[PDB]
Parts: C-alpha cells; sequence; structure tokens
C-alpha cells in the first residue's frame, strides 16, 4: 500500500479542497493520513467507517492557538515554532513504522513543511487551494514587478488579462495586520525550487494560460481541481454529495420544496458568504435593490447578519422572497429552478457556480474576491459585477439593474449558453480521461514508483 501525508492549514475554512482531493486519491488506491490539529479534531467528524478511510493523526495539543493580546504576526510565529516541532515529532515515529509515509501534500500557506520534509527526505508538494490567477499576483509582488498599491493605473502581467488595480485582491480590512498578510502570501511562493510538484485548484480550460506560465518557474504544475463533490461532477466516487471524510447527516430543509414550486431559471439564490459582516447602511441597499427586480429570490443570511435586516423587510418580501438561516448551497445551486446566483465570489463559490452552471451577480467584499469577480464578468462571462460608487457602497439601482442585465439583459443568453460550457469543461476535466483526473492518475502512478 502507498502510503502519503495531507496537511491542511488547520481551520474549517481551509480543509476542504484537500480532503476532497484526498476523496479521489483514496479512490485511486492511495492510503491518506490527514495531519491535523487538536481544535479541527474536535469541531469536524474526519473519521470514516472504512478500511481505505483517511486515517486521522493528531499532532497537536492546543498551545499553537491565538492568544487575545497576539499581532497577527506573534501568532503565526507561535503557530509556525509549535507546529514546526509537532510535525518533526511525528515524522520521527511515521518515518520507522512499518508502512512509512512516500509524499507530504501541504498547504501553500504552510511553506516551512518544505523545511521539515526536505530534512527528513520526504518527496513534498504545496497545494494551492485558490485561483492560478492568484499565483501569478502573489508571485509578481514577491519578485517585486507588482506592489499592495499599484504603482501604476494599469497592471499587465505575463500571460494574464489586464487588471485595474480595483481588479487587484484588497487585504487591506484590516490595517495592522496587511504587511503580515503579504508577507504570508508571498511566502508561498520563496521554496518552490524544492516541491516535487505544484498541486493548484483550478482546470486546464479554465486558466490554461496563466498555468502555462507557472510550468515556466520550473517545477512540474498539476491542476486537480474543480474540488467539488463527484456527485455534482462526474459522479464516479460513489455518494460524495458533500465536503467531508464521514457519513454525511442532512440538515432539515425547506429550500427545495419552495424550488420546487418556482418556474426553471426563475430565481435569484443570493449568499455573501458566512463571514462578511456586512454594515447596515449596504444591507439596506442590496434587500431593497432585490426586493426592486420583483423575481423570486431565496437569500441564506446567517442569524448575526438578518439581525440588521431592515424592520419590515422580510414581512414586505412575504410572496417572492424566502429569506433563511441555511440551505445547502450546493443543492440549492443544483436546483433547476435556480438561474441566477448573488455571490460574494469566494473561490470555493466561485468553482461551484462554474460546475454547476450558474449565471453571476458578483459582489466581492474582501482579499481575491475581487479578483475572482474580474475573471467570471471580463474573462469567463458569466455574469457581471454590481456597479460601487460611495466607497465601495451599491445602491438599490445598482444591486436591481445588475441583476436584470445578467438574469433579464441582451447578455441574458449570452451568460446562460457561457455557464452551461464552464460546467460541461469542469465535468470533463475530472470525469475519465480529463486534465484533472489525468494529473491525479499521473500522480498515483509516481507514487507507485516511490
Amino acid at each position: 500500500d502507498t502510503h502519503i501525508l495531507v496537511f491542511p492549514f488547520p481551520s474549517q475554512g481551509a480543509i476542504n479542497p484537500l480532503l476532497q482531493l484526498s476523496k479521489r486519491l483514496i479512490a485511486k488506491g492511495i492510503k491518506v493520513s490527514l495531519v491535523t490539529t487538536l481544535h479541527v479534531s474536535n469541531h469536524l467528524q474526519l473519521q470514516g467507517a472504512y478500511s481505505n478511510s483517511v486515517k486521522i493523526e493528531v499532532i497537536s495539543d492546543g498551545s499553537e492557538d491565538r492568544l487575545e493580546t497576539d499581532t497577527m504576526r506573534q501568532t503565526l510565529d507561535r503557530f509556525r515554532q509549535k507546529m514546526t516541532k509537532n510535525l518533526e515529532d511525528f515524522l520521527q515515529k511515521a518515518m520507522v513504522s512499518s508502512n512509512p509515509p512516500k509524499f507530504i501534500l501541504y498547504a501553500s500557506t504552510m511553506p516551512w513543511v518544505l523545511e521539515v520534509a526536505k530534512e527528513f527526505g520526504l518527496d513534498r508538494a504545496p497545494f494551492y487551494t485558490q485561483s492560478c490567477a492568484l499565483n501569478s499576483i502573489n508571485y509578481h509582488v514577491l519578485h517585486g514587478q507588482l506592489k499592495l498599491p499599484p504603482e501604476t493605473p494599469t497592471i499587465s502581467l505575463p500571460s494574464m488579462p489586464l487588471l485595474r488595480p480595483s481588479d487587484l485582491p484588497a487585504y487591506d480590512f484590516d490595517p495592522a495586520s496587511t504587511d503580515t498578510i503579504i508577507d504570508l502570501l508571498t511566502s508561498q511562493y520563496s521554496n518552490i525550487q524544492d516541491a516535487n510538484l505544484l498541486f493548484c485548484n483550478t482546470f486546464d480550460k479554465l486558466e490554461g494560460e496563466i498555468i502555462q506560465w507557472m510550468e515556466t518557474l520550473g517545477r512540474p504544475v498539476k491542476t486537480v481541481g474543480p474540488t467539488v463533490p463527484s456527485a455534482y461532477l462526474d459522479k464516479r466516487v460513489e455518494n460524495d454529495k458533500h465536503y467531508g471524510l464521514s457519513l454525511f447527516k442532512p440538515n432539515e430543509d425547506v429550500c427545495l420544496k419552495w424550488l420546487d414550486s418556482k418556474p426553471s431559471g426563475s430565481v435569484l439564490y443570493v449568499s455573501y458568504g458566512s463571514l462578511v459582516e456586512m454594515g447596515e447602511e449596504q444591507l439596506k441597499e442590496l434587500a431593497l435593490g432585490i426586493k426592486e427586480t420583483g423575481k423570486f429570490f431565496l437569500w441564506v443570511v446567517r442569524d448575526t447578519e438578518a439581525e440588521k435586516l431592515p424592520p419590515n423587510f422580510v414581512e414586505s418580501v412575504a410572496e417572492k422572497g424566502l429569506v433563511v438561516s441555511w440551505c445547502s448551497q450546493l443543492e440549492v445551486l443544483a436546483h433547476p429552478s435556480v438561474g441566477c446566483f448573488f455571490t460574494h465570489c469566494g473561490w470555493n463559490s466561485t468553482l461551484e457556480a462554474l460546475c454547476l452552471g450558474v449565471p453571476v451577480v458578483a459582489f466581492p467584499q474582501w482579499a481575491d474576491q475581487v479578483t475572482n469577480a474580474k475573471f467570471l464578468e471580463d474573462v469567463w462571462k458569466v455574469g457581471k459585477r454590481v456597479k460601487r460608487n460611495e466607497q465601495r457602497l451599491a445602491s438599490k439601482e445598482e444591486v436591481r439593474s445588475c441583476i436584470w442585465e445578467v438574469m433579464e439583459g441582451e447578455r441574458a443568453s449570452e451568460f446562460k449558453s457561457n455557464s452551461m460550457e464552464w460546467k460541461k469543461w469542469a465535468k470533463e476535466a475530472v470525469d475519465e480521461g480529463g486534465s484533472s483526473d489525468k494529473n491525479i492518475e499521473e500522480f498515483v502512478a509516481m507514487l507507485k514508483q516511490t
């Protein structure tokens, strides 16, 4: 049995892409151990019941955790110091065991793992879980060809679409942290000379020319995305309809029965994601903008955000609006009544929209979302960005008009056709003999040659 270790950044936000790739690997007969923290093991059920289930290895005791007195630099330094020792201690045992690991696939956000693997003579690769376009941007910031505030009105990087400063990641919503965050993101590319391979959560048809550019940095690049459950793509990995490793336990849902009663392609699904804390003022314009379309809509908004809705809003949209605390985003986007996704354009939501063939109204908030939104509008052409004026304030008119343009306007048919093509290509990539399948098969072959 060929045994590898997978080490995602140990946060609930960051682990799904490597768990999904792990399921593809176990389907091809690799034995996977997940290396993780006490915190992650305490919050997710990661243990499967089968012979080939991912093996969970908790390597920490929770002393690596953030303290309230920390700067982000102090938190990262402690996390790196303690988790370096924890991984060395784990490998000291694993590497002398009875079926030692032949490889460690780690989150690109933990570049220190490479130097541990180098000390032990263990083959290793980082996994870049965001777009390849962000790899180009961060690389160019590392090497001084691009700066945090663009020194130029337009940015033309090699093999990339033209970018405005407003198209570049905005890591400045946390002013004290901005330097620390840019240092972490640029450090992801500093030690790649010693990586066996670079893994990327994308597919060739989506970012082909940018993947070819990344191949010129001198290491083999393997596109293995999208990391969306098989059940929504190629359906070759039996019963995979959720992101996790354990028995899926479905919630009680109102959403799909409501959708069932609406016409095909009719309803706007709204989600600005589970981390964004939207201001009262922007929330009011968004709510009234959606209301002004007169379209059926399903808005999933968590309880601490719903508190900030205009007082009579939910009552005022009794007929057309279903405002709820939770739906399955995968089951909603896959529903035939859903015609459009009003999204913050996080990479995971971006890939889900592309995989499930749903046009977008892009409302990016922070970090890479603005770059994802630029590709969705200007490159992949599956929707439009909401126009913003008053220091990133979108008016109810700008919300309404954007929804109408994507769902009803001259380019609505174009967006739908383009969305259906990307869904086809995303399925093709992960299906037998597709670009991502071939890369995974090649990796598995390489692992068998030890």
